Formats: C-alpha cells, sequence, structure tokens
C-alpha cells in the first residue's frame, strides 16, 4: 500500500542523514578506522537482502527459500579468498560475522575453552579491547571475562613490539592463542617471530587485520597468511566495505583441530543467529573492488599520504610513536606539547578536523589520552594527494596551537570545564577556530565523496 | 567514479534482482521474516555506515558525532515511546547487533561465567541463545559459558508447564529465568513467571523477538508490567532492520544497576563501533510502530494466522496447543504421517517457504515432527483472511504431494528423499509445478515494499 | 641428648591426654561416626614411619630409602582389596588419601572438570558436606565451589531415598557424577537402582562408604562394588582404623576413562605431597583385623545392638525415621515428642551421653534440628550387648524426659534461655541430671576401652 | 582382645622394625626429613585419635570436646609464641592435615576459582602445591582450579630474578604471590616481595615448610614482618608430626577478614574432623620449639650445612648459588659429567639417602643434573661439623662410584646392572657410612 521514501516517511531522520552527509563532505575525516564506502556497497546494503533468514551455511540451511542467498554467500567467499590471493584447498573463510568484535569472539569460542589463555597487544600500547583488557578493578573486555588474557607490550623507548620479552612471557604464561594485529600500531608485524614464539608453546596463532586488510590485499604490507593459522578482519576499515566481519582459517588440521568445523559451528549455532545477507551483498561488492588495479593504487596512495603527513608533522616538531609509520596511520605523542588528546580532539572537531584522542606508551592514566591517532584512508578515498596531506598536517598543527591557547584560558581542570568553556558563545578564540574551519572546509569541499 | 551497483557489480546486481523476484512470486511464511519498508532500506543504505561512534551519546571515543548522537537519542526515545514506557522507569540500549548478541550482553551484564539459567527447551519451541546442550556437546554459546537447564511444554496441552517450572526452578536455583520463544503459539503468563522468579530470587527477562510488534500494538500482554529486562530483534514483528535492543528497569533489581551493567556489557564489554545505519533504520521503524496503521497491521496478522489455523483444522491437521494467540502456528505433522523436513522441501519447490520445526513429543531431534507457519510477511503485502485460507489449502496440497513422494522412496533417509525429488525424472514434477502455479498466481497479485 | 617420654617432656599435654582418656572411659559414646581404635593401630601410628618422605607409589618414588615403606604400602593395598573381597585384576586402590573429604575431592579432580555437574544426598536429609552443599546465598562446601552440585532427597514420610524423584531430576540436570552414601541414613542403598539412573545419563557412579565400610566388609550390608565405579571411605569410623581415607576404583575403562591413572595422579602429584606412612601403617593393621571372624562378629553385634536400642525406643513411644534401621544407627524424630535435638543433646551431654542433634525430613528450620542420631559401634567395641543397649535406650528416654521438663520451665523459646536455665546453680533438675549421670557412668565404667 | 602390635600384626611389626633399623644405620640427608621425638610419637599414638571435633574451640558441632578444646587452644598459643607473634595481630589454624591441604585451603579462602597465583617454578626448586603445568597437562590441582604462572631464578646467580618477577607480576596481575620453596638455598627478600605484591594489589604468602624451625630460632629473616599469610608443614624444619598450620593477619587485608575466610575454608570448606592426635604432637613440638635447645640445634643445622658445602667445594663440586644460607645445598652435577638420578640410587645402595633434584639449566626435565642434601635429620642425631665434612667425603666417594658404575654401562639400564662388579666398593662405602651413623642416638619410641 503506502511505502514512502525516507524524506516523506520520516522527515526528521532524513534531515539527520543529510546533516551527517554534509558534515562528511566538508570535514577532514582523519579517524584511522573510518573510510567512505561506495555507492555500490550502500545500494547492496540497502536492498531486499535484509529480508531473509538463512541460518546455517550455503546448501546446509535451516529454512526454505535460500537459493539466491547461497549464490551470494558462495560468491562472497570466492572473492574473499581471491582478494587475499589464497588457495582454497589451504584456506577457508566465513563471511557471516556481524562485526570485528564478534568475529574475534567466535574464533575464541571455536578453538578455546572457557578460561583458556590468550595474549594480545596491550590496550594502552595500541591494542584492541577484544583481544583482552583487565584493570586492577575489573575485567573490562568480555574476552577477559570468559578467557584468561595477558597482554604483551611495546618497548617504550622504540614504540615497537618487544618481541624478546614476548618470547619470555609466552614461555611462562603458556597461551593457547597468541593474537597479532592492532588498533593503533604504526608498523608492520614480524609474523615469522610470532610463529616461532607460538611454536615455543604449541599456541594457535591469529592475525586480526581489521585496520590493514586493504593494504595486505594490495600487497603493500606483508602477508599474514604466510605464517598464521587464523585471520580475522572487519570489512569497514581499509577494506572500504560495509560494517561486518570475516574469519579466514587453515583447512589442514592445526594442533589436531579441524579449524573449519570449529569456526563455522562457533559462528552458528554457537554465537550468532541469522546471517545479515544485505551486509554480505556489500561485502561481495567491496571484495570485487579489492582485486582491481585501482584499489592497489589507492592503497599505495594511502601509505604515501600517511608518510607525507608524518614527515610534515615531524617538521612541525611533533614526536611520533615509533618515529614514523609503515602503514595508514600515525600516532602523535602530544606530551612535549603539554596538552592531552581529549582537548585537541575537541578543538579540531570544532574546526571540522575529526580524529580521535589515543593513549600513547608512557601515559600515566588511561582516563587521560596522551596523544592523537591520524589516518589517511578516508581522505585518500576522496582523492587527496601527498601535498594535500602536508596541508592537513599544517591544519592539524594550527589546531593544536589553538588548543594550547584555549587551555590557558580555562578555570577548572576537568575536561568538562574545557568543553563548557570552548562551546560557550563568548569563547574568545571563536575567530581563530572559525578561520581554521574555513581553511579545512575549503580543502575538503574541493573533493568528491563516494556514496548514494 | 562512484558507479551505481548495476555498473559497479553487475553479478551482485543480478543476484539481488533474482532475490527480489523470488520474494515477489513466493509465499513467504517463515514466522520470523517480514518485508521491511523502503524508508528503512534507505536509512540502512546511507552514509551513516561511515561513522565510528563507540560509547554513548555525548560520551564518545571519537570526534564528529554530533548528528550520530541526535540519531541515537531520537532512536532511544522512539524505542521507549513505541512500548509505552516511562523513561524514568525504563532505559534502552539500541546498539546490539542482533538478537543473539543482545541476549549474550544481558548475560554478561548480570551473570558470572557458569551461573545458572533456565529457558524454554529448544525442541519445545525455544531459542538456542537461551541454552542448548545435547548429551555429548554444548551447542549454544550460552551453554558453554553458563549452566543451562530447560523448561518444557506440557505435551497434552502444548502450553508451557508452569507447575513443573515452579518445581524445577526450586531445585536448580537459576540466577536468570528467560521467558520468550521462537515457536510458541500462545501468550505468556508474565505474572506466573514473576512468581516463580521471585520464589528463587532470580532475574526475569523477556525475549520478545518474535512478538515485539504485537506487544507494541497492545495485541498481546505487556511483559514490561512484570519483567526486569526485555530483549528483542529489530527485525521480525517489529518490521525493522536486522538488529537488536535491550530494555531494562532503572530501579535497582536485586541491588544491580542494570543500566550501567547492560550498557557496559554492550560496550566496552562485547561490541565495538555501533552500526549507525542500522540504528537509523531502527529509528524509522519505531516511528512507524507508534502509528494506527501499524496497529491495524498487527491485528490483521493475528486474524490472518487464526484464519490459516482454522482451515488447517478443517483439513484435519493437529496444531500444537490447538491454535494460536499470535502471529504463528506450529503444526504437529505426526498425525498426518510425515515429518517437517520432507514437507519443507516440497513446499519450497512450490514457492511456499516455511520451516520445519520440532514438536513436543518428537522421539528425535534429528527428525522434526512439525512445521512452523507465520502470517507477518504475507500480511505486510496486503493478504487477508480469505487469502490465508487459500494458503492453508496450498500447504495441504503440498503435504499430500510430500506423502506421495515419501511413498516412492526406499530409504526413508532424508538425503534419499532429497535426491529423489531433485532428480530431473522426479515423477511428481507436474504436481509440484501445478501447485507452484497456484502459489505464484496468489503471491503475484500483491505489492511488496522496499527500494 | 634428652629424648624424654611425654610425661616429662610436656606435662600439660600429658595431663590433657589423660583427662581425655578418662572422659572416653566414663562416657557412653553414641555418636554414630565414632569408634575406639586398637592398641595395635595406635602403636603403628605412633611409630618412626612418621619420619619418611615417600612421594609417588611403590617402586616409583621420587626419593631413595623407601624399600620398607614400599613393602608396607603394597601390603596395605592387598589387605584393602582382600577385606572387600575384591579381584585385583578388576579393582585397584589408593591408600594415601589424608581423610574422607580429601578422598572424595581427589575422585572429583580425577574424573571431572571444574564446574561439571554432581548430584549427592542433600545435607539436611543426611548426606555429607563433601558431596555438595549450597545455601541460597553461598557455596559452603569445596565441592559446590569447584563443581555444580544438585542434591537429591529422601521421601518426606518414608525416610527413604526418593529413587523415583532422583530418576527424574538426574534426567533434567545431567550430572557427570552421582554419589551414593550418607552420614545419617538408616537403610541400605539400592545400588542397582543408582546404576540404572547413572546409565540413563551416562554419569559416573560413586559410593562413599565412610559410615558403613565395616558392615560392607563383614557382608552385613549389600556390596556397592557389584554396581559402582568408584568407592571412597574414611579409614576411621566404621572400619575402626586410624584417621585416613582410601579410594577404590575399577581398572576396566569407564566411559572411555582410565580411572587408575586418573585417580592416582589426582592424589599425587595432583593434590597431596608425602604420604603419611604412619597412618598407612595403622590402616594396614586395621585391614588385617577387618578380614577376621571376630570383626565379622563385632559387625553383626553392631546391628543387633542398634536394633535392641531402636526397639526399646519404640516401646517408649519414640518415632524413628523410616520406622527403624538396617545398620549401625538410628534417627529419632523428636517432633511428636514435643522437643528438638539441640535441647536433648545438651541435657544428655550434661549426663555423659554423647550423641548428636540431627535434622529430620520435614523440619521447618535448619537452625532447629528435629531429631537425634544414635550409633552403636563405639559402645559395641567396648563389649556392650543387646541388654546394655536396651539400658542405653532407657537412659536416653530419661534424658528426653528431663529435657522436656526443662523446656516447660523456661518461658523463652530462645535456646540460650534454655542453656542459661540448665547451667544455673539453682537449676531445679540438677539432681535428676546427677542421678542419670551416675547411672550412665556406672554402665560405661564396667567395660574396657582399647588403646595404649 | 587388644594385643600389642608385635602380636596383633607381626608382619607390620617386622616392617616397622626394618624401617627403624634403616633409619638408625643410614645417613639420612633428604632436606625435608627429620626425626621427631618420642614425646611427639606418644601424643600422635594416643587416644586423641578417637574424638570428632568438627569446628573450632567452643564452636564445635559435637559435645564431649572440653579436653580437645583445651588442647587446640594450647596448640594455637604455642604456635604464636614459637614464632614470636602478637595474638592481637596474628591468628593461626592448627587443623590442616599436611602442607598441600594447608596451601589449598588458603587459595580456597581468599581466591575465586581460576584466580591468578604466582609461585617459584617447579624445575627451579618450587613446590607442586604452588602451581605446575606442562605443555600437555595441568599437573598440580592448584593449576586446575586456579591459574598459575611461575617466576624463575636468574640462572647465572641461582637467586630469584626479582626484576623479572616485578615485570611479569605487572603483566599477569596475580591475586596471590607465593614466596618459599622446596629446594632454594638462600634467604628471601621479603621487602622486595611486598613491594611487588603491592604493585598489583596481591595477597602475599610465605610457605615456610622447609625453614620454619630456622625462622622460629631467628636464624633466618622473619616473614611475619612483611607477609599476610604464612603456611607451613609441621614435619620438616619444625621437627614435629606430619601436619600443617596456617598463620594469618587479623587486620583486614585488601578488605578481607583472613581469619574468618581461612577458618571457613579449612572447615567446613575442604576438611572434616580435625586429627587431634596430630594436634597433640604438634603442641609438644611447639613447646620444644620455644626452648634454648631448639635455637642451638638450628644454629647447628646451618653450621653443619656450611661445613658440608665447604668440603664439597674443596672436592671441587659446583653449588647452585655458590653455597647456602640455610639447611640445604643443591649440588650441580653436570660439570662432574653425570646426572642426579644415577648418583641417588648408588648413594642409597650405600645407605646415603638424599634425592635427585633439577638444576637451573637442565635441558631435559626428564634428567636432573643435581642433588639436594640437607643437614636437619643428622644434626638432630648429634652430628657436628667434622662429621658433616666426613659426610661430604662419603658423598664424594659415592659419586666416584656412580661415574665408574656409569662407565661400566652403555637408559634406565643403569638400574638393571646395579640390581654386579662394583658391589665391593658400594659395600665398602656402606660400611663407613653405617660406621658413622650408628655412633649416634636416634629419637623416637
Ligand atoms: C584490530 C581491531 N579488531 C577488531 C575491531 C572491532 O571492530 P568492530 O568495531 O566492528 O567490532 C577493531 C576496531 N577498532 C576501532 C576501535 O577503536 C578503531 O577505531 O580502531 C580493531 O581495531
Ligand atoms: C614449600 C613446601 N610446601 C608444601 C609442601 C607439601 O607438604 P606435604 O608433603 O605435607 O603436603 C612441601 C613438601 N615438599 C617436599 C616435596 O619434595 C620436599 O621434599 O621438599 C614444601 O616443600
Ligand atoms: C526468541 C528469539 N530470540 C533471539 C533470536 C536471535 O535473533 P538473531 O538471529 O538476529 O541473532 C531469535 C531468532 N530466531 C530465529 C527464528 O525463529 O527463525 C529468536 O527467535
Amino acid at each position: 500500500f503506502l511505502d514512502y521514501g525516507l524524506s516523506e516517511a520520516d522527515p526528521d531522520v532524513h534531515a539527520i542523514i543529510n546533516k551527517e552527509k554534509d558534515r562528511q563532505f566538508r570535514s577532514l575525516e582523519l579517524i584511522a578506522s573510518e573510510n567512505f564506502t561506495s555507492k555500490a556497497v550502500m545500494e547492496a546494503v540497502g536492498s531486499c537482502l535484509t529480508n531473509k533468514y538463512s541460518e546455517g551455511l550455503p546448501g546446509k540451511r535451516y529454512y526454505g527459500g535460500n537459493e539466491h542467498i547461497d549464490e551470494l554467500e558462495i560468491l562472497c567467499q570466492q572473492r574473499a579468498l581471491a582478494a587475499f590471493h589464497l588457495d582454497g584447498d589451504k584456506w577457508g573463510v566465513n563471511v557471516q560475522p556481524l562485526s570485528g568484535s564478534p568475529a574475534n569472539f567466535a574464533v575464541y569460542t571455536a578453538i578455546l575453552k572457557p578460561h583458556d589463555r590468550i595474549m594480545g597487544l596491550d590496550l594502552p600500547h595500541g591494542g584492541h579491547l577484544s583481544h583482552g583488557f583487565m584493570t586492577a578493578k575489573r575485567r573490562v573486555s568480555g574476552t577477559s571475562i570468559y578467557f584468561e588474557s595477558m597482554p604483551y607490550r611495546l618497548d617504550e623507548s622504540t614504540g615497537v613490539i618487544d618481541y624478546d620479552m614476548l618470547e619470555k612471557t609466552a614461555a611462562l604464561f603458556r597461551p593457547k592463542l597468541i593474537i597479532a594485529g592492532a588498533s593503533a600500531y604504526p608498523r608492520d608485524i614480524d609474523y615469522a617471530r610470532f610463529r616461532k614464539i607460538a611454536d615455543s608453546v604449541g599456541a594457535f596463532l591469529m592475525m586480526d587485520m581489521a585496520h590493514v586488510s586493504g593494504l595486505i590485499a594490495a600487497s603493500v604490507l606483508a602477508d599474514p597468511f604466510e605464517f598464521v593459522d587464523i585471520v580475522t578482519t572487519t570489512t569497514h576499515k581499509s577494506l572500504r566495505g560495509p560494517r561486518g566481519g570475516m574469519i579466514f582459517f587453515k583447512k589442514d588440521a592445526v594442533h589436531g583441530v579441524d579449524l573449519e568445523s570449529a569456526i563455522n559451528n562457533a559462528v552458528f549455532p554457537g554465537l550468532q543467529g541469522g546471517p545479515h545477507n544485505h551486509t554480505i551483498g556489500g561485502l561481495a561488492v567491496c571484495l570485487k573492488y579489492a582485486q582491481s588495479p585501482d584499489f592497489k593504487n589507492y592503497q599505495n596512495q594511502v601509505v604515501a599520504n600517511c608518510r607525507a603527513l608524518a614527515n610534515r608533522l615531524v617538521e612541525h616538531e611533533y614526536k611520533l610513536v615509533s618515529g614514523g609509520s609503515d602503514n595508514h596511520l600515525v600516532l602523535v605523542d602530544l606530551r612535549p606539547s603539554g596538552i592531552d588528546g581529549a582537548r585537541v580532539e575537541k578543538i579540531l572537531d570544532m574546526a571540522s578536523i575529526t580524529l580521535n584522542k589515543n593513549s600513547v606508551p608512557g601515559d600515566k592514566s588511561a582516563l587521560v589520552p596522551g596523544g592523537i591517532r591520524i589516518g589517511s584512508p578516508a581522505m585518500t578515498t576522496r582523492g587527496l594527494g601527498e601535498k594535500e596531506f602536508e596541508l592537513i598536517a599544517d591544519l592539524i598543527h594550527e589546531g593544536v596551537r589553538i588548543s594550547l591557547e584555549a587551555k590557558s584560558l580555562v578555570s577548572g581542570t576537568k575536561v568538562q570545564d574545557f568543553l563548557n568553556f570552548v562551546l560557550a558563545p563568548e569563547f574568545p578564540l571563536g575567530d581563530k577556530v572559525s578561520n581554521l574551519r574555513r581553511k579545512v572546509e575549503a580543502l575538503a569541499t574541493q573533493y568528491p565523496i563516494p556514496g548514494v
């Protein structure tokens, strides 16, 4: 009967999407985990695929009516293996996980018993919550509730994974699973050394490639599939797809375990219910694109842009964690500047520069992020080049100077006092912020943005 | 160059068109399925997908969340409004990725590993996420991480066995009792669940996934009058995007601050970045959920199911519990001389899509004794009571064809039935075609929502 | 060098031991778990066997110097088997458990994983703490901390194990281990029924015979070894041995498990260190006696004496749980007598009769036990026969009468109002308690007490 | 009928007399052994064994325990005085049946299942009860119900690597850190342990099983100055009966009432009836432990061990950590070119009883590269420093025989061959061994 378009069915939600669309258009989106997915992905995601229940696997379902859903799921699997240059007799893939966090949890449920041991990169050193996180007070991450996690750390003087200390701690702790891959690690991973450490204790070895999956597909970074047993990823970051997840696994037995059975059973019936076939349609689209020469070019540009930005930030005298980057991000250490990342993040956000505060090695308190994380994928997608990334670094720097100036004016010491002060109409640096914003937007609006 | 899907990926475009077709010309009777709206689809296929927004509105871990926050706030208040809830008494988290993670997040919030849980037994119409163990394996993640024990229907009445639940709860001492089901054809006695829960100091939760739209429109009783926590999928009877929600009391329950424990279990506990495109779609469906049209829809859903239920009875089918108060029937096929698996397959060949389902009394999990049939999806397309009677007839014809096919197969292993019916010399293909003709003739008289 | 005897080395301890010896002598010891062990047992226990570390098993020890400890432990093992008429090719035994509770915990450790499911007789219905016990509000026994226990119960009227209900709850609960055996149960156990119920869920089946081991060995009660997988026991109580434990196990695989290796490994290196070879010495000695015609005699006397007492109590109109007993104990339901076990136990204690207050099926309050448990083995060891046990029944009866009269004089229903009443100098029933005590000590002091 | 043991059971009588003769004539050098007194054996071999006393003094299940209560109370106040403890600040539970259950009761009292524990690694002289896992199995029950990770010695010094424990404790976040060990020749830096425990909010426990007598006599440092909980065996250094004790602060520790928790874990948590015969002997041994004579014996323990160590140095053996502060030495036998397993059997055949013990640096933990040797037992019998120098020579002689025995063999085949040409040298060693030992008294009944 009536089936209005959005602008008619819900004018308020329509208006919100248009405001977000305009914010994306005019901003420098520098969140390392964000990207702009294509019109074609969004169209697959916003289709009738959302209507189908298809619990199980292709050909192996608990409902009728899944002929076309099976075709899509098979295609998406083939494309996943193709994008990562994988032999299908050696590697399988499950494309049903709903996001990165549940793809990881499904792996643990597949190969680990409750309270089995896991090692991942420490959260304050650039790791991800889903690999484990405990404070003195509480088990924060669900992974640390259901499993026993102990982190490994960077060498704080170099910003590089302290592989020698991991060698020793692994031997004492006896993890059943060692996880490589990170949220805010600016260097490539020594997969061979992980393999040697994992073998020293008979551990399973996994790479979580959520941040760098597109770079790996394009052969810009080293291939984790040469060394690891299991690879997890999100589909929304460097891969530039819909919000979702994937798990890849060896098909030959690993420590006597059939990883394919274990992982497919953990995803379903273990942890999830019906697959989101709309998300799978978008994933298939992005995985086609991931095989193209343009994508390889794009990913090489991501790294070149991040290098141009890193080099300019160094020229503005910023300290980078690890001294630089091999990938799509940099982590800036703002302690020498004398300001935290939460204050910087806000000022920059007010000038249309969106990044995130990020902890830094050496931070005294997790409640106070000492740095900022900046990535090139999103703005690279829009067509910015090396020179424009140098300008981004200059605009970031203007914003930090403004952050420092605004800090000096605030009475109270809480972040909430800063936020109230800087958002107040009578904020004295309103002109400096509006001036910066105009420059930020003048750059951003020169470029196209993908999407519907 | 940012091509449309037809140009960017014609192979995926083609598959989507085939599925649009299949939906158009089939009778979709899966009780958990529905056809979501064009407006929901437009929201889900928007630029909201691009944003990382960990945390909660105005308490985020990233910059740039002004409009994302507006949306999530609007989504929450529409959630509460759609269920007629006072926001001083009830809170909501709209970020869960689906039904299964909503439920796992609640367990994570209020239980410790190995704590005791009771939920409706899987073969008596329950859900895996509420606990399932066979003799030799813990199948559900709920039964890996927690200690589960089911409760059951009374097989003579097809109604939940409240008297037995009262007794088993007393012995097992669950910390959490879960009401709600996937294939239960009646309303739930919330007052009796509350009494049983209080009898052991257990948390009490309702999983309203299948029935949330009927509860919203006040067609079934209100769980929120009695339980502590309500979970749901945003798909199914709510007719939204694929996602989930968790509602909770704000007054402390057995001393626990449920708002804090639940929000923290969702993030940072179990999930990362919220799916804001899904949250957009959810907001759209929650607006619609408050409309008089949606109320009309939900009453039609019940009337359509009852019309189908009666005609199956006229064809002498046994229904679990003798009928239905809601959107579904569970057909006990044992007295028709055939299992659900054989029937599901033949019906699917005829463009009638439903599912095989366990029936209480089944001597074996591996042979489902019934089929579950639902009205929401075809009701959304505009079918009425007479049309549901015709559906009942077509199912009957299909079950007759299934019996005839079973007669011709040596093994009566299932794989044998399948090979037989799928072979090109399958001798009943004309009967399946003839049925299929009648099925599509009906379905293709009706519009279907979406982009 | 001055290695004095106890009288000189430690006069205070010597004096305490002597006072205890005299208390034992002038008292009627009717606690059903108690006995008087022999002089020969006490000599082995108080020997230089205490000096040796012998971690491991015979011929497979971590230390040197164990030729003679080996001989002893090998001999203890073959006497344990022989006393229970066990074929060594079907049954093995570990004689190192430090007591009854460590014996049971070693079995759990052997055959279960943490949080596995166990069913045992409910503590308020006469089971033991070590088989599982939880209040609404806490996990009291170690077994309920480390494992998931659910009790089964007696029938409220018959006094008997409600086998039918156990059939149904084990079906639902799916325990991995079912434990038969009780601390305060007056009937023999239907072992064939426990086997059927066990098999219906694939559970291991265990008997804890601590209270009845002597009766089983003398073939007075039915043989659990015909039907169960594992039997545990204390070496004290019914066996009249030193304070220790043993575990017996099938040597054929049970549900795919090698119990011998599992159980032995659990005991050592799992849970215990150096065996207490002095105690194994005393155990060997009691097991020789356990095979003797005099022990078989004594055990039939234990049952006859308990029946004599029971019958005389029924003449005095007392109600017995299950209307009687097939074993060494009787459980008196005092609810129809109008008084509880705690008031009765206390009066009886004031008159040198030691028994214990006991919960009865139906009791409203765990704080107010409705009964008393009475046992014959200790006094039967001293040489009492049936006519003496009939006299014991009359002495108890007089104590109940005194207890009733004391209750009627105290206005409180508060138990400490009762205690204050009975302990006051002006306590009106002082001469009645003195009179009863005279008769009690007059009976008791006619019989010897074994020991050094 | 109630015969004596020689009449009741001649075969057990005969075995006990053989074991008595073996103890009398041998050099008993197992570091964990001692010879307890006639007075302890008499208390342990008493009517005390008959009584059920579930609970605590005045707080029992059953009646008839007036004398059992008096006994336990006295035992507790002797335990506090033997270790110079203020009873307002410290309590003790004297019911644990041995060292292993004492420890497990502490874990049960203060930890939840799967909570984290760190103790000295087993191949580095630790104890099973503190945790032990291999690649393929959780060997200790401690490692099944709880999550253990070890800490290690610095292999170049033979001392605990406190810097490494500092770092690994920060990563692993143990809820309990355990100090104390079965084969560690040095005193412990309790102040450092406290510092490390505090860095992660952990409970800190000392297991003083091997060194309690030395601590009571003030020969080694006092753990009670720094730790929350002290467990011990009562055999070993303290020279008592076979049992355990747990000491605890009575001031709240990280908001835990340790007294209530530990008492409840012992009973009703894990054990039943106390072994009052054993508490009797313990009480006797704790009176002796307060005396001037005990203090002299413990100083003699340390002097004797130093005499042996220094003679084994003259004979050019390597000692793990370069000596000892205590009652034991750990000899590194790899530079002598033979393992501890072969040496142990040959020494035992000549009536020298010690044990094979791993060395920091073993390649396979199937092959111990060393031996542990202790002075407590022979010190109790009256031996001085000259005799421990003679013991050192006798061990030396037996090692030379073990090498020559290994030379005549070409791998448990060593045990086929010895059980023989070298019988004469084994027997000649034995004669001198037994000639030294039988010159001294032995305590006991
Ligand atoms: C290595 C890794 N693995 C898994 C995930 C989880 O993905 P999800 O947010 O889709 O659950 C992330 C997300 N990472 C987000 C969270 O900060 C980011 O902005 O970096 C990740 O970095
Ligand atoms: C520190 C510590 N804690 C606990 C125990 C266990 O005491 P138990 O054997 O009485 O259980 C020991 C015994 N240790 C034995 C093990 O070989 C020994 O010979 O040293 C111990 O050394
Ligand atoms: C009661 C109930 N709860 C939770 C879920 C899980 O929803 P997800 O599949 O999105 O995780 C379901 C799905 N049940 C599937 C069906 O009835 O067909 C359900 O029926």
